[PDB]
């Protein structure tokens, strides 16, 4: 007695197939958008496409494999291992793509003038190819001998009636838990996720430091202007102009734009030469000209630089959400494996919970297209064009 297994199995399979359809459709849309729209064709989005391709493969291959292995069918043990482990190749490829995106955005905010000479489409393609090769080697490592094929469950294999060399193909019977916990979870998943967390933290800190510096230079200009306006001594004017000048050079370091800071620094130097030669009123008078240069050029370039940095912060937040949802969808299965491995006195997690955790991991292959659509205008607008035109 006990409910016929096919009833629970029918629910599981139906849900897996629903997820597969949505993973394929949404991620084909991502790839189509990058293909269509040259504004989306940049290095960051080559990693986005590599990630979308891994999620298409979850729907086309990993989900049919998961349905197959849920039956415990008789198979040659190394064929069984390939079906069991292929999803780990795809999840490792996703991890590498996510890590590359984070580093890409970190380079872009740290050394933006060197970014385009360092990070090229050709180098990115080589990186993607290497990461896919490494992904196959890591995810299929059990097929090199780190497996339980030498210790078959002969009770299961006779009750199912399997032949010679065949095992009942069940994940936990063939894939060792020490591989899943120490090698896959700790070294290959958790360590990269923590590195990604640290990279994103460094991105937000760099942005916050650059914004504060911008602001410091701005009020250094304005404060020292007031000093000159309230001064009554040549060297109180000269000293303020001197500090205004370094602030201006630092702002310029950090063509029409050049004309702005040239008028500004030229005007400072004019007022300085008057200051040195004792003419305080001529110096103060020359220094009030700076205000129209400030209003006409310097404020406009402060504003553009602030909004560029605010755009990069908003973009990095969007990409970090992707990483967060990856962790939220995969950590339950890893944590369950930790209980199975480290607590032999604990009852095994129940079968319904195992399959809920499996389904949750697969749902990760559905969500990224929705993030892009809600958070990234250029994707959203291109999705809209594709749907309205080629679908409506
Ligand atoms: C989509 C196309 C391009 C490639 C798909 C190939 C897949 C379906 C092939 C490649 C290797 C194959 C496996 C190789 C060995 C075995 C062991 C046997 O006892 C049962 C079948 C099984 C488990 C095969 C199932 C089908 C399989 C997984
Ligand atoms: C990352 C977020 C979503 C947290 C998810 C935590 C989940 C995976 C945790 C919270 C409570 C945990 C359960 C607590 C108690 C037991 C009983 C034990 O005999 C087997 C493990 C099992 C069944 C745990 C499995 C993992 C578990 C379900
Ligand atoms: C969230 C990320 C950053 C860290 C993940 C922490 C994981 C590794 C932690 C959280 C809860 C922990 C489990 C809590 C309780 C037990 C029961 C004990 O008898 C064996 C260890 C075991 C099973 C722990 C293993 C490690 C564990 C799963
Ligand atoms: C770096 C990683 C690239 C490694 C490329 C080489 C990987 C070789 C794997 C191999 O020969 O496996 C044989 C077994 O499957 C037999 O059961
Ligand atoms: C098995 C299925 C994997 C499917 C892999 C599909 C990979 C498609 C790659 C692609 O077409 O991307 C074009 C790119 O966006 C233009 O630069
Ligand atoms: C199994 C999936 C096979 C792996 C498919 C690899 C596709 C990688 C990819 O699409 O890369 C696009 C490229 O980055 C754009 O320039
Ligand atoms: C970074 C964090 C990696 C996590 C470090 C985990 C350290 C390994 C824990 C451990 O050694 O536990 C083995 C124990 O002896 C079993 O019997
Ligand atoms: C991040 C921290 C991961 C550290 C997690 C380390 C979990 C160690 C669990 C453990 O050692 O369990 C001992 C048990 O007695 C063995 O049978
Ligand atoms: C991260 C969250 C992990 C939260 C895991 C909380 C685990 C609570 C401890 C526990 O579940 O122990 C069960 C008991 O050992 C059964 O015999
Ligand atoms: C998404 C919402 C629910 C998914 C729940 C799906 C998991 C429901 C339990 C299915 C189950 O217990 O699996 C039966 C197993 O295949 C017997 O061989
Ligand atoms: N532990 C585990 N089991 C399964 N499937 C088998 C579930 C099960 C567990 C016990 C049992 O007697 C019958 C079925 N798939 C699994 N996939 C993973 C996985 C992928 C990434 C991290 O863990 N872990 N994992
Ligand atoms: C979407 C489909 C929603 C299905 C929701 C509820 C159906 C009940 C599922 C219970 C399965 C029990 C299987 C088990 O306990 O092993
Ligand atoms: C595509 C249609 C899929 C039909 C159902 C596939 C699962 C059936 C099975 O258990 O083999
Ligand atoms: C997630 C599902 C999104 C489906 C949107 C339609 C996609 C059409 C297509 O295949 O190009
Ligand atoms: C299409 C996807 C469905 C594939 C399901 C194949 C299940 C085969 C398992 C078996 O027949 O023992
Ligand atoms: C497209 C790929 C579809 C996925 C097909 C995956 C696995 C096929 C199932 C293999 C079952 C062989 C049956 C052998 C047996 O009955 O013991
Ligand atoms: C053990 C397994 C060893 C690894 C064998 C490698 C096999 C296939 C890897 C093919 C992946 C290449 C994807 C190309 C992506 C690209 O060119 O951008
Ligand atoms: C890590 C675990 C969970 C992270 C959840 C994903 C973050 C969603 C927040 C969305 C937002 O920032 O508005
Ligand atoms: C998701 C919903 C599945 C919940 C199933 C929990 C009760 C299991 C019933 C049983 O197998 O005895
Ligand atoms: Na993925």
């Amino acid at each position: 007695d006990g409910a016929p297994p096919i009833m629970g199995s029918s629910v599981y399979i139906t849900v897996e197939l629903a997820i597969a359809v949505l993973a394929i459709l949404g991620n084909v849309l991502v790839c189509w958008a990058v293909w269509l729209n040259s504004n989306l064709q940049n290095v960051t989005n080559y990693f986005v496409v590599s990630l979308a391709a891994a999620d298409i493969a979850v729907g086309v291959l990993a989900i049919p494999f998961a349905i197959t292995i849920s039956t415990g069918f008789c198979a040659a043990c190394h064929g069984c291992l390939f079906i069991a482990c292929f999803v780990l190749v795809l999840t490792q490829s996703s991890i590498f793509s996510l890590l590359a995106i984070a580093i890409d955005r970190y380079i872009a905010i740290r050394i933006p003038l060197r970014y385009n000479g360092l990070v090229t489409g050709t180098r990115a393609k080589g990186i993607i190819a290497i990461c896919w090769v490494l992904s196959f080697a890591i995810g299929l490592t059990p097929m090199l001998g780190w497996n339980n094929c030498g210790q078959p469950k002969e009770g299961k294999n006779h009750s199912q009636g399997c032949g010679e060399g065949q095992v009942a193909c069940l994940f936990e019977d063939v894939v060792p838990m020490n591989y899943m916990v120490y090698f896959n979870f700790f070294a290959c998943v958790l360590v990269p996720l923590l590195l990604m967390l640290g990279v994103y933290l460094r991105i937000f800190l760099a942005a916050r430091r650059q914004l504060a510096d911008l602001e410091d230079n701005w009020e250094t200009l304005n404060d020292n202007l007031k000093v000159i306006e309230k001064a009554d001594n040549a060297a109180q004017v000269k000293d303020a102009l001197t500090k205004m000048r370094a602030a201006a050079l630092d702002a310029q370091k950090a063509k029409d734009f050049r004309h702005g800071f040239d008028i500004l620094v030229g005007q400072i130097d004019d007022a300085l030469k008057l200051a040195n030669e004792g003419k305080v009123k001529e110096a103060q008078a020359a220094a009030e000209q700076l205000k129209t240069t400030r209003n006409a050029y310097i404020q406009k370039y402060l504003e553009r630089a602030r909004s560029t940095l605010q755009k990069e912060v908003h973009a990095a937040k969007s990409l970090a959400i992707i990483v967060g949802l990856f962790a939220l969808c995969w950590l339950p299965l890893h944590i369950i494996n930790c209980f199975t491995f480290f607590c032999p006195d604990c009852s095994h997690a129940p079968l319904w919970l195992m399959y809920l955790a499996i389904v949750l991991s697969h749902t990760n292959s559905v969500v990224n297209p929705f993030i892009y659509a809600y958070r990234i205008r250029e994707f959203r607008q291109t999705f809209r064009k594709i749907i309205r035109s080629h679908v409506l």
